[PDB]
């Protein structure tokens, strides 16, 4: 099905005869270059354990190589001898060492995160070609520390509103499954959202984290029964309060998000839930409230005018805090125009009206997703060290226009500082051990994963302080 | 291996219980909603084939779908019978028909492009099931257009300075493979940009073309011979000259990318490519030219200021429309900084100081194939009709607070104006037969593809004027 072999920049097909001759080893590393301070590492066995590890290599993927290359090319330029070497010598098996950070691991920009290095002198070209695989490991990792970010932000609030943080993993649902690119990017987003919230409706997010990390959490995922605008919009514009009274009757005994701003979200709330329909709402469980989803209009501006119609006709406490709280059988869902920029406006404007972080939950799609980028946090992977002629040479990239794009020289280690900080030592100088031991950890070696992290782990590596 | 009873937003599975009793159709339609005022549909005719077609429900997957949900939603809200009366009745073929506008077409925005209707009253829910794995169709589409509105800029800018449009397809490279969040997404990404280019170093779009689409085109996409940082940094920081002489010599016959800006962009084109190396340069084929790669600064003036120093070390012609000519054994690739605002500004720079188009290709990563979201082209499904007690309804949100969120009212057909422009017809009205044919062909019924398109035609649908 999936061949590694095709799974490469094509350029990087010519690089075994681009390097200096008599090089023995090519040692490489992964970063995120130098507001986002510190980075979530996780994704990197989910490639690994799916792409990277067992027979990756057989004469049929050699064969389908050659033939896709000299079409691609017009030029037999595909080398089977390096790749034949490989299928003989380790019976497919990939002749490299990944060394890597702890899965959920939280570390501050411009650290070494991961390194790759050839283990057999003639797959020195080996360490350049998985590059571009590696390299959209970029994606789990943002997606973790883009989610965090706005976890850190609801802690804050919550905290201050409430005086808890109850509830803050189920703050912020993943709703990107349609507005992602792929099926693969819809599971692998959703599992980098997991690592912080619980609250997704991509399923295959699960399946995901339980295949490739596994846990002991009996609901590591969850979602709730929700209408779309299709099963409100269906009825009839006329019978927008028949649609609401058959959905909350039809789910009366669980939780239920019901959309209701089809035509007048104030409309919706002050006559038809804060009148009409309100002795549904009233004798509905703690455990199955209603939850009214505005979807539409400034974010914080009809936030802020639907908890005043709900405040006047449903009766409102002030918590400990001195914040206004809503009955617990009614919520709100902000499940539009809601990303890290917008998340902080909110429950800030939230916070000026005395209005606590329990009133209302968040959803985000694309945002949340897709709208993500390997520029975001500067996620590249560049050659530090290599062999030539049996001697070490520490090498690196210095743009003369552009500094940021400077890369690390030589043999890289990452330490715990004394004040409890981090710091990458190049040039091999972790070989001085005036630090403690190297953070990094042999996560891959010759086509097997030789350290391994459950989601649990990952969970808990990925805290907020 | 992939189960569609898992690939929706994970409430829908509820909406069955939502929608009006005794409702016997659910009619929807997608649309890019009313700067990118028209659009390429291309990408539905690979999920169809994908993941819809056949029988792709099983009593496995309804276990499978049954088991996964209970967990999710901790409550067994999954209905076991909609998906078996699917598999007795049709043997697994989805009973919904899919009528869409021919792959490649270039639609202007606020038209219908796709409709989705059940053609069994026992699977009025379908329709909206699929909506999720339907719309994810907004990707390909939005990366054939992004690229389509790149080739315009191209087209406008070489015709402007050459007097033709020789080599507009080879003139925008796919770098994106590394830089997208999933190797599905590279192959999507990639066959989307091949749309309207050749060059891509993802060999995934190509296959994903020949598999979902086939071509008579023996050389439907294309790379070079390039180098990379890490194969010229290898060498050290004193061998920058041995790395250029070593890969020009060992790519002496073929096209050869070689990025210049290691160390110092401007030291590299006048002092090791203009002065050292020349002799290894000016005696290169027209066929297998030299590429000089910038990598860093800005991307306009760094192109500017290489041209002028090429332009000093080399031969200059002044072309038929006086714009000056690098050799033929010489170009460059500017594979920085470009996306569709910034290659604007480069070939209007570039126009102002009298330098060809011809002189300088382009490359795009993220910003091509990652940095588009659904909202782009604002991508949504919408449910417009309904039939419920026999009766036909024309359905449609409205939220008051955002105009722009109006959805369409009623059966919907696609029509060319007398002046050759387009218009939907809502509420049946294309019935009236008053502007000709239905644009919109069935491409799906009852578990078969009943429409295909060839790449070819795809590409055809899709050029410029
Ligand atoms: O309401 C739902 N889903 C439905 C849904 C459907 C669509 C959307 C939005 O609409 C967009 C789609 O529209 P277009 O296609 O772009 O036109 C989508 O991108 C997203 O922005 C949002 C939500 N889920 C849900 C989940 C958890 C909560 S809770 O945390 O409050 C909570 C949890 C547990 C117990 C109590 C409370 C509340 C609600
Ligand atoms: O030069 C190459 N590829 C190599 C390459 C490698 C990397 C890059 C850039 O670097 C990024 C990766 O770096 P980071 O990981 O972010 O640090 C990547 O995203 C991209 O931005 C760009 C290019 N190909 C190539 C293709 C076609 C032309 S042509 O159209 O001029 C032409 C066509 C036909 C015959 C003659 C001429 C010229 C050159």
């Amino acid at each position: 099905e999936f061949n590694i072999l095709l799974a490469t920049d094509s350029y990087k097909v010519t690089h075994y005869k681009q390097y200096p001759p008599n090089t023995s080893k090519v040692y490489s590393y992964f970063e995120c270059r130098e507001k986002y301070e510190e980075t979530v590492f996780y994704g990197l066995q989910y490639i690994l354990n799916k792409y990277l590890k067992g027979k990756v290599v057989t004469k049929e993927k050699i064969q389908e190589a050659k033939e896709v290359y000299r079409e691609h090319f017009q030029d037999d330029v595909f080398n089977e001898r390096g790749w034949n070497y490989i299928l003989e010598k380790y019976d497919g098996h990939l002749p490299i060492e990944v060394k890597a950070v702890p899965e959920g691991s939280v570390i501050p920009r411009g650290n070494v995160l991961f390194t790759v290095e050839n283990t057999d002198p003639e797959c020195y070209w080996l360490t350049n070609w998985i590059e571009t695989i590696l390299v959209q490991s970029w994606y789990p990792i943002t997606v973790a520390t883009n989610s965090r970010e706005q976890k850190k932000i609801l802690a804050k609030y919550l905290l201050e509103t409430s005086g808890n943080l109850d509830g803050l993993e189920y703050k912020l649902h993943d709703f990107g499954y349609r507005g992602v690119s792929s099926q693969e990017t819809a599971g692998i987003g959703a599992s980098a959202h997991l690592v912080n919230f619980k609250g997704t409706d991509t399923v295959a997010g699960i399946a995901l984290i339980k295949k490739y990390y596994g846990t002991k959490d009996p609901v590591p995922g969850y979602s709730v029964p929700a209408a779309e605008h299709s099963t409100i919009t269906a009825w009839g514009k006329d019978h927008e309060k028949d649609a609401f009274e058959h959905i909350v009757t039809q789910f009366s005994s669980v939780p239920v998000s019901v959309v209701s701003d089809s035509y007048d979200i104030y409309n919706a709330c002050e006559k038809i839930w804060g009148e009409d329909l309100r002795h549904l709402i009233v004798s509905r469980s703690t455990e199955a409230p209603l939850i009214i989803r505005p979807d539409s209009g400034n974010p914080l501006d009809t936030v802020l005018k639907v908890l005043d119609i709900l405040g006047k006709k449903f009766p409102v406490t002030e918590n400990s805090k001195g914040y206004k709280l809503l009955p617990p059988y009614l919520r709100v869902i902000q499940g539009d125009g809601v990303d890290i920029n917008t998340l902080q406006e909110i429950v800030e404007g939230m916070k000026q009206k005395k209005w606590s972080i329990e009133n209302v939950s968040f959803g985000s799609g694309g945002a949340l997703l897709q709208k993500l980028t390997r520029d975001l946090l500067n996620c590249s992977f560049k050659c530090s060290y290599v062999v030539t002629n049996g001697l070490g040479v520490n090498v690196f990239k210095d743009p003369v226009a552009d500094p940021n794009k400077r890369s690390k020289k030589g043999r890289l280690s990452l330490h715990r500082t004394p004040a409890g900080n981090f710091v990458t030592l190049e040039e091999g100088k972790g070989d001085l051990e005036e630090y403690g031991h190297d953070l990094l950890h042999t996560v891959f070696k010759n086509g097997k994963v030789t350290k391994s992290y459950s989601f649990d782990e990952v969970r808990k590596n990925a805290q907020l302080n």
